[PDB]
């Protein structure tokens, strides 16, 4: 769609009076910052109203209203449903009106900066790659560099005139993004024939993995690229139609972090004596190992998580949450004690061994069908347990150890299913967890001289589950851990040569 809604350099008082100035009543705009959090600043009846989004890594918590996986979803709630949002009193609090940001500094073609970038164009760009940049010799104005052939880079002057955009002629633009958005439909011919098309912009996220310690300590940075990632997201506003259902409301953790239609694991062999196909889960392709995204146990839907496991041949379970956090559940018990049985519907469940380490908790489980001999196969359980309760560690060992253990056993299985990883609402920790996983499974394979790009797989990964990697602690957490992986490795090797 858009994301205009979200100014990404501003202030409370500068949010005020944008509102009050440029917006009428039933404006809106989100901004961050108190840095960590987020902040929903709306007109009501000539007044600016500031309602506080906190997020610690498993969701967007609304103050006096609903928990969310992304703020484009959080912005399509509340258009949709006028009389959700309410404040301490009772009083009804309206998002008609997105007010739009004409900042340029999230849009994955800006490039503020660059000087007079043909080089980054013909080593990097392809045919329609472009590029905005700000002018060197008259300050205000702008720069379209566009890339065509199999043969040319192409320089279109961006004029700033009162406030407002232009090539040089025809329609004047308040803002860069309606310019570049304008001319990427309705293209720029030049005087002998040749189309200025605009279809992809130029990525600057792709690195070698080997030059990782580089890159860090560059982005030492990591904001400005989140929040270029963080715009993408308005992309990703998929159909979540099977969980809006009032069948499958009570099968839901979170009435609104629900699962993408077109992705979700769709269950079969269902008793027939309402909807017996629905789970707040998604299959994850990386696009060899595949996995399981899911929400933290309820007692009514432990039962259909077990159903889930056997159906999908899945033999790994990766658990990165404590059972109770902040005194609050986040997964019920869906395993029973050690040496112990267990019937779960028509699902039986034994509790082989628990052998603890550290950070961790493995359990060997015995999955089976009532009422069937030769149905059962082992699932491991590792149930991560030093995780803290708001943020991610300061040290990426732990993790590391965790995932290299979880992806031997996985490899060891033949003919093994995805990979079941799950925490709370399943998109926070849960999507941290798979992204380090597919980053490294890339370096397992290719070695430590490959391409990564940290954005590409996040955005890939998203399209599958809504919000998968919630914060920018986790975002940085992710580079800390291929850095980290890539470090032992370069060790490794110079140990043998040493």
């Amino acid at each position: 769609t858009s994301r205009r809604w979200f100014h990404p350099n501003i202030t409370g008082v500068e949010a005020e009076n944008l509102l009050l100035t440029r917006g009428v009543d039933g404006s809106f705009l989100a901004r961050p910052s108190n840095p960590g959090d987020f902040t929903l600043s709306v007109r009501r009846n000539g007044a600016v109203t500031h309602i506080k989004i906190q997020n610690t890594g498993d969701y967007y918590d609304l103050y006096g209203g609903e928990k969310f996986a992304t703020l484009a979803e959080l912005v399509q709630y509340y258009m949709e449903h006028h009389g959700q949002l309410k404040e301490k009193n009772g009083d009804v609090i309206e998002l008609k009106y997105p007010l739009n940001c004409a900042d340029p500094t999230s849009e994955r073609w800006f490039h503020g900066h660059l000087s007079g970038a043909e080089k980054l164009l013909t080593e990097k760009g392809k045919h329609g790659s472009f590029l905005v940049r700000d002018s060197q010799s008259h300050p205000g104005d702008f720069v379209l560099s566009v890339r065509t052939g199999d043969s040319k880079v192409t320089h279109v002057m961006i004029r700033c005139q009162e406030l407002k955009y232009d090539v040089g002629g025809g329609e004047r633009f308040d803002s860069l993004t309606d310019l570049v958005e304008h001319y990427k439909k309705n293209p720029m011919v030049e005087t002998l024939g040749t189309v200025l098309q605009l279809k992809q912009p130029l990525n600057t996220t792709r690195i070698n993995a080997a030059e990782i310690e580089s890159r860090v300590r560059e982005l030492s940075g990591f904001w400005e690229e989140f929040e270029t990632l963080q715009q993408q997201e308005c992309k990703l506003l998929y159909s979540r139609k099977e969980g809006q259902r009032q069948e499958n409301k009570n099968k839901n953790r979170y009435k609104n972090i629900l699962p993408f239609d077109h992705t979700r694991v769709v269950l079969h062999d269902g008793d027939p004596n309402p909807v017996s196909d629905y789970i707040n889960a998604n299959i994850i392709m990386p696009e060899k190992k595949s996995y399981i995204a899911t929400q933290g146990c309820l007692q009514n839907t432990v039962n259909d998580f077990w159903r889930m496991v056997f159906q999908e041949n899945s033999r790994v379970i990766v658990m990165t949450t404590k059972e109770v956090e902040r005194g609050k559940s986040k997964c019920v018990k869906y395993w029973p004690d050690e040496y112990a049985l267990k019937e779960y519907g028509v699902m039986r469940v034994r509790n082989v061994k628990e052998s603890a380490a550290h950070d961790y908790t493995l359990r060997e489980l015995k999955l089976s069908k009532v009422g069937q001999g030769n149905t059962e196969r082992t699932v491991w359980q590792y149930h991560f347990r030093t995780w803290p309760d708001h943020g991610v560690p300061s040290d990426p060992g732990g993790v590391l150890d965790f995932l290299e253990e979880v992806h031997h056993k996985q490899e060891s299985i033949m003919d093994a299913g995805p990979v079941v990883v799950h925490c709370s609402a399943g998109i926070g920790r849960t999507g941290t967890f798979i992204v380090i996983d597919i980053l490294i499974d890339i370096i397992r394979e290719k070695g430590v001289d490959c391409d990564i790009d940290v954005p590409k797989t996040i955005q890939m990964v998203r399209s599958q589950r809504s919000g998968m990697v919630q914060t920018e602690a986790q975002y940085r957490f992710i580079y800390m851990a291929v850095q980290h992986y890539i470090e032992t490795l370069q060790r490794r090797i110079e140990e043998e040569q040493k």
